């Protein structure tokens, strides 16, 4: 398995979250609001967004990444992986998100 | 050193999260609270829920997952273990981890 | 690219975060308050912070650690580095990454 | 003007406030997330929700309980009113609530 | 009815707001984690804490406050209590506070 | 006593906070980040802010309410402020947010 971040505004978060678990696209998903400084085209900009920490196995990451792309509102939206320490992390947990995923 | 994530309902986080710092099986915890969405047994699901992200030495990890699994609510608890690129972060500060992991 | 974490007292954290994209040493910062549990010197430590996840060149990772600790008010700072898989990742997000760590 | 405050699940909570911005029901929201412990028909209930604290002219009270009633996903909804003192609050703050609420 | 407010350290929030919904002393609970920062025996204090946000029948207040004094954790604890105007919040939220407080 | 509250951009939050109890303007302030959807000049904004519920004194808050006016960053400002039930509230309580209180 890994863990996929993108953020989103808080408009769209939690319905983008719930589409991706509904179409077993990803097991679970984390949402916490954010407040994100970034560099975009020669400006500081400071928003409100929302993290999703979604938790896919390891071949769904394609699929998920299509996906977001697709959905989201931003023309160039975050999506970024992060690697999984699979035999350290508890072996039913991740077969359980293997499961979910379709 | 590895990050490793747990969620627990807020009833227990905090109680488990104070326990593993006391027994120095992790260094540090952070806790926060985050809105879970997931499948379950054909259903879609969403909670309240704290994460526990959890500082850990490499070697203390399989004795932080037995804890987890003893002292953890659920019938499935979640935990999902971190590479730490370990010499790219600040060498003090893993040696602190390490040294606070009994 | 990678992902590093520090925490901060919140007094310190936004300002210290405004100034790492400033200086565009990172792409982006999420700032999110925590509550954090540690050992330190033979105590149970339990202290609100903000942790800081931060977006950053894979290169530019040596540069961000040298400020963090010139900034950072603790003695021993958080510095914790986690490894992206580049690949699995959105391309066009990462090159954004690279493009505004100078 | 008064705050008004109601807890809506995730899912809806952001949906709903930009609706009664925009229609000019209330001149600000501010959401924040929240665990929410109730006793409802014989159970201990534990949710996550987000709360909307909501500013609204005196006169436009009644419109904005009606239409949190009409649009608002549960059966039995929280509304409730909060009294502001008037005259101690700041006299421009409370005119711009005043004129962004029909 | 009105809102009651307090604040606890994490370790006790969750763990009290569950009793006094199970004991019927407020009909529901509002928890969102919280960056104190007072002015005590002469130093500036900051602290990571828990609000609760407490929904009480108007004749439960002094029993809410009684139990308040006896489960927390503090010498001096925090009990405000919050101006609610009953007219003009929903006769049916409120009928269900009054409801689930004994 | 009397509950006041603010909105602040994240950058000013922590700062602004801090100095009032330094200064003893007020007793204690608890900060917590909001997600903010209002309207100003035509535009639907949606900004990262974090609420500052501060507790004064009653005979303290006009300079409360002049000290926000000085140091807020925003030409209009958010001063609220809110009714205290000064009786159903412990007593010690409001007696020591009038002691810090200038």
């Amino acid at each position: 398995m890994k863990i996929a971040l993108t953020n989103l505004p808080p408009e769209h978060g939690e319905r983008i979250a719930r589409l991706l678990v509904e179409e077993h696209i990803v097991a679970c998903v984390n949402l916490y609001p954010v407040h994100s400084i970034y560099s975009w085209k020669g400006e500081v900009c400071s928003e409100a967004e929302v993290t999703l920490m979604m938790k896919v196995s390891t071949q769904g990451i394609e699929r998920l990444k299509q996906r977001i792309c697709e959905l989201h509102p931003y023309e160039l939206p975050e999506f970024v992986v992060i690697e999984v320490d699979n035999n350290a992390s508890l072996r039913e947990y991740i077969d359980f998100v293997k499961g979910e995923t379709h």
